[PDB]
């Protein structure tokens, strides 16, 4: 997260850190708890991943340095990538992780609601991106979960900024005209969370952008409301 600030413990309890363990253990991407056995993340995250055997899901983490050899994690039973995914910039950048066991919800690990049926025309004005990613284009994974409030931009404006890409209704963009706050490397798969009527909704999944927090170059997110039918089909199969 560029231009963000440190989170406190328990502030974003749906946020998980997905680790790979090959060839060494490290944060791979963010993700969001959406059900007791289900993490929603980005399909791009699994580009180098030989199987779910090497993945670990850590919940209730504020600092990456909390994770030691005895820290509990969830194994991953299945990675479900959207069958039309090819690369992040061409859309369908969405994946479900089915966990090997059920999360018991606590103060530190809670689900976030999907965008609600009937809310297709809500104007979200309180949206936040969170993650352990870089604070600038050449940086390092951050120890403490970072947060930044970021305004949504219309798909019409977003397309005008990304003349070489096809911005579709299955994407949503967010960014300041003058830059300065954005997701960056290591934030992908994490949530774009928006609060509406005091309820948090998983509006976006961090996906791609041209650089990090550049002027007139918004971040591009998977538009989760357009995948609710796909999520429900996979999670009640
Ligand atoms: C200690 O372990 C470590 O070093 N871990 C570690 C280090 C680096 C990485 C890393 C690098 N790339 N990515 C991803 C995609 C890869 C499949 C993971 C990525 C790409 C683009 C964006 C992004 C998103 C938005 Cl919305 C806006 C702008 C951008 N960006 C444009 N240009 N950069 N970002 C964010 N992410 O995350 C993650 C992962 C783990």
């Amino acid at each position: 997260i560029v231009g963000g600030t440190a989170s406190v413990r328990g502030e974003w309890p749906w946020q998980v850190t997905l680790h790979t363990t090959s060839p060494t253990q490290r944060h791979l991407c963010g993700g969001s708890i959406i059900g007791n056995q289900w993490i929603l993340t980005a399909a791009h995250c699994f580009y180098g991943v030989e199987s779910p055997k090497i993945l670990r899901v850590y919940s209730g983490i504020l600092n990456q340095s909390e994770i030691k050899e005895d820290t509990s994690f969830f194994g991953v039973q299945e990675i479900i990538i959207h069958d039309q995914y090819k690369m992040a910039e061409s859309g369908y950048d969405i994946a479900l992780l089915k966990l090997e066991t059920t999360v018991n919800y606590t103060d530190s690990q809670r689900p976030i609601s999907l965008p609600s049926k009937g809310d297709r025309n809500v104007i979200y004005t309180d949206c936040w991106v969170t993650g352990w990613g870089y604070r600038k284009l050449r940086d390092k994974i951050q120890n403490t979960l970072q947060k930044a409030k970021i305004p949504l931009v219309t798909n019409e404006e977003c397309q005008k900024r990304y003349r070489g890409h096809k911005i579709t209704h299955k994407m949503i963009c967010a960014g300041y005209r003058e830059g300065g706050k954005d997701a960056c490397k290591g934030d992908s798969g994490g949530p774009l969370s928006c609060k509406h009527n005091e309820v948090w909704h998983l509006v976006g999944i961090t996906s791609w952008g041209e650089g990090c927090a550049q002027r007139e170059r918004p971040g591009v997110y998977t538009n989760v409301v357009e995948y609710v039918d796909w999520i429900l089909e996979k999670t009640q199969a």
